[PDB]
C-alpha cells in the first residue's frame, strides 16, 4: 500500500520517461530519497483502479482530460503552490486545472493544432479562412489541392466551428456551467455554413480521413493541412519544406482549437506529498527538469513561462503555443465524452446532404443535453453494480 | 369513509394504544365525542391505500420521516394552530413537520442516540471523541474494550461523520435543497477518517454489528456504547450501574445524529377535522395527554416544553434531548431513503480498506444522484405499468 519514504512516478512510454529518471537521481543526490518512473501498458486504468484502493504511484503523468474523471472520484490530493509559483507561468494554463474550483495537478506540456504548408508550393499562407477558396481555384487549376484534413472525425473541425461564438460549456467564473452548452447559436451556424460552403464549391472532400490528411500533403499535394506535433517526425520523413504557423482568422476571429495540457497529480493516499512538493516544484520544473524530458522525446509548448519562451525560437514551436492563447482547454468533466458523439453525428451530417447545418447543431445540442440522461442512466447502472455485487458476495453464504 | 362526527385513529404496538383510552374517555365526557383507538400493523402500507380512497382513520401517530411519502402524496390536512400555542412547544420539533414550507402535523414524542456507559468501569465518562482512543489503551489494560458498538449500519455511523460538518441535504427556509448533499466535504473526510483509526488502532474491529456490541456491552466488557430508548428494557435487565449522556464532542464540535419526532397527522378526506385539533389542542396536548400515554408506553423525550421539563430530572432524558436539541432534524423527503443504501456503502468500504476514505464520498454522490433518479424511474414506471388496469378495465373487460 504506497511508499513511504522513497517516491514512485509513472509516466506513457510514448513520453519522454528518461527525463524524469534523471530528475530522479538529482533528486536522490539532494534530499537522499529514491524517485523512479514506470510506463505501464495504458495506466489509464491502472491509476484509478488501484488509486481508489490506496496503492499505485504516488504521482501521475497524462493529459488534463482524463484528470476530471479521477479528481471527480476522488484522487487528487489538491496542490498548494504560493503566488510566486503560479506566476512562474502562464495563467491560462491554471485553468486548465480546476475541478469544483480547486487545484489538483501541475501543468507541464501543452498540445494544440497549428497551420502547416509546403513552402515550396505556397507563400506567406493566408491569414483568414476566407482566403482559402480564392486559393484553391488558382493552385486546384494546376492540378493541384488548396487544402486537406480529417473531415470524418470532430476534434479537428471544432477550429472554425468554435472560431466565431460556438463552445462547448461555458465555465463562467472557474467552474464549468453545464446548462450553458454554445453550440447552436450565432458562431456555430455560419461557422459551420461556411465549411458546407466549401464542400458544396468543391475545395473541400468529404469521406477525407487522418490517413488522407497525412497522405496527401505529404507528397507535396494539397499544401495545407491542419494537424498538431505527432506528425512532425512523419514530415521529415517525406522530407517537405514546411511549415507550422497560426491558423487563419474566420470573421476577423481567431480559430478555436482544443488545448490538451499534459501535467501531473498526486494520489491522495500518497503518504509522501512533501516530497512531491520540492520534487515538482523546483526540480521538475526550471527549465533543466523539462530540458531534460523534452529532450528524450519533445513535449512541444510548455508551461514555464521561461522555459517555452526559450525555446519558442523554433518557428513551429511558437505557432502551437500562438493557438493556445486563443484557443479552448479540453473541458476534463465527463460530459464531453457525449459532445464527441453528438457532434461527430452533426458534422456526419452536415455536409453529407443527410441534414442541414442549422438543423444538424440544433439537433446535436438537443441531444447533448439529452445525453446526461444516457450517463445518469449508465452511473445508475454503475451504481446497481456495486449493490450488486455485496450481494453476490452474500450469495456464496 | 373515515367517520363523521367521531374520531378514529390507529398507532402501532410499541406505543401503549391504551393510554389514549384515557385521552378519547377524558375527550368523551367533556364533549361528548367517541374516540376509539385500533392497533393494526401494516400501519405505513394499508394506510396510504385508505387514504387514497378517502377512508382510513381521521389522525394517525407515527415519525415523521414517513410522513414525507404521505404529504408529497396530499395525504395530509394542513394543520393550523397558532404562534402562541406553538411555543408551548420546542421551535426546533417544528423545523421537522413541513413539506414545501406549509404545517402537515402535531409532534410528539423525540428520538435520538445517547452515550451509555458504566459507572462501575467508569463513574465519570470521557465526553471527547479524541480522548477515545486512549481510553481503549487504559482499560484494554485490564481487559474490557473502550467503546463497541455497531458499526454495520450508517444511523450509528453518521453522528460522528457530521460531527465536523457533514449534512445530507440543506435546510434553511423551511425546506431541504435536493442538491446541496455534504457527505463529501471536510467535515464529511474528517468524520470517516477519525473513525477508520479506530479499527486501524485495534480499538474495535469492522465486525462488531448492532446484537454483537449490546451483548458485550450488557455482560459489562465494553465500558460505553451509543443506542436509544430500546435498549434500557434490556439493560435494567441486566443490572448494570449504567448512566446517559451527552454524546462526545469532535474538534470541539458537538457530534449530532438523527433525530425521530413521533408525530399526528390529519387524513385530507377526514370529515372531522374540527374535532382533530380540539381533541390534540387542550385534550392530548396539556400535562395529562402526555402523562397518560407515559404511564402506558413510556416516551422517552416530548416536545411539550411544559411536560419535557417534568421528565427532566431523569437524566437519562435530559442527555437524549439535549442530543436532540443539538441534533440534525432526519428529513422525510424520499432521496433520504436512497441516502441510506449511499452510505452505508461508504462506511462498509472504508472499514475494509476496500477503498479509501476520499474515495468512498465522492463516489457515494454519485450512488446518491443514481438512486434519486433511478427512484424517479420506478415511481414513474409504476404509472404506466398501474396505469394498464385502469386502461383494460375501462376499455373494454370482455
Ligand atoms: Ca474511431
Ligand atoms: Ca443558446
Ligand atoms: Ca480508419
Ligand atoms: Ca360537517
Ligand atoms: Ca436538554
Ligand atoms: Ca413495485
Ligand atoms: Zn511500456
Ligand atoms: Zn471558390
Ligand atoms: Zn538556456
Ligand atoms: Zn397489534
Ligand atoms: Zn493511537
Amino acid at each position: 500500500k504506497i511508499e513511504e519514504g522513497k517516491l514512485v512516478i509513472w509516466i506513457n512510454g510514448d513520453k519522454g520517461y528518461n527525463g524524469l529518471a534523471e530528475v530522479g537521481k538529482k533528486f536522490e543526490k539532494d534530499t537522499g530519497i529514491k524517485v523512479t518512473v514506470e510506463h505501464p501498458d495504458k495506466l489509464e486504468e491502472k491509476f484509478p483502479q488501484v488509486a481508489a484502493t490506496g496503492d499505485g504511484p504516488d504521482i501521475i503523468f497524462w493529459a488534463h482530460d482524463r484528470f476530471g474523471g479521477y479528481a471527480q472520484s476522488g484522487l487528487l490530493a489538491e496542490i498548494t503552490p504560493d503566488k510566486a509559483f503560479q506566476d512562474k507561468l502562464y495563467p491560462f494554463t491554471w485553468d486548465a486545472v480546476r475541478y469544483n474550483g480547486k487545484l489538483i495537478a501541475y501543468p507541464i506540456a501543452v498540445e494544440a493544432l497549428s497551420l502547416i504548408y509546403n513552402k515550396d508550393l505556397l507563400p506567406n499562407p493566408p491569414k483568414t479562412w476566407e482566403e482559402i477558396p480564392a486559393l484553391d481555384k488558382e493552385l486546384k487549376a494546376k492540378g493541384k489541392s488548396a487544402l486537406m484534413f480529417n473531415l470524418q472525425e470532430p476534434y479537428f473541425t471544432w477550429p472554425l466551428i468554435a472560431a466565431d461564438g460556438g463552445y462547448a460549456f461555458k465555465y463562467e467564473n472557474g467552474k464549468y456551467d453545464i446548462k450553458d452548452v454554445g453550440v447552436d447559436n450565432a458562431g456555430a451556424k455560419a461557422g459551420l455554413t461556411f465549411l458546407v460552403d466549401l464542400i458544396k464549391n468543391k475545395h473541400m472532400n468529404a469521406d477525407t480521413d487522418y490517413s488522407i490528411a497525412e497522405a496527401a500533403f505529404n507528397k507535396g499535394e494539397t499544401a495545407m493541412t491542419i494537424n498538431g506535433p505527432w506528425a512532425w517526425s512523419n514530415i521529415d520523413t517525406s522530407k517537405v519544406n514546411y511549415g507550422v504557423t497560426v491558423l487563419p482568422t474566420f470573421k476577423g476571429q481567431p480559430s478555436k482549437p482544443f488545448v490538451g495540457v499534459l501535467s501531473a497529480g498526486i494520489n491522495a493516499a500518497s503518504p509522501n506529498k512533501e516530497l512531491a512538493k520540492e520534487f515538482l516544484e523546483n526540480y521538475l520544473l526550471t527549465d533543466e527538469g523539462l530540458e531534460a524530458v523534452n529532450k528524450d522525446k519533445p513535449l512541444g509548448a510548455v508551461a514555464l513561462k521561461s522555459y517555452e519562451e526559450e525555446l519558442a525560437k523554433d518557428p513551429r514551436i511558437a505557432a502551437t503555443m500562438e493557438n493556445a492563447q486563443k484557443g479552448e482547454i479540453m473541458p476534463n468533466i465527463p460530459q464531453m465524452s457525449a459532445f464527441w458523439y453528438a457532434v461527430r453525428t452533426a458534422v456526419i451530417n452536415a455536409a453529407s446532404g443527410r441534414q442541414t447545418v442549422d438543423a444538424a447543431l440544433a439537433a446535436a445540442q438537443t441531444n447533448a443535453a439529452a445525453m446526461a440522461t444516457l450517463e445518469k442512466l449508465m452511473k445508475a447502472f454503475e451504481s446497481l453494480k456495486s449493490f450488486q455485487q455485496q450481494q453476490q458476495q452474500q450469495q456464496q453464504q
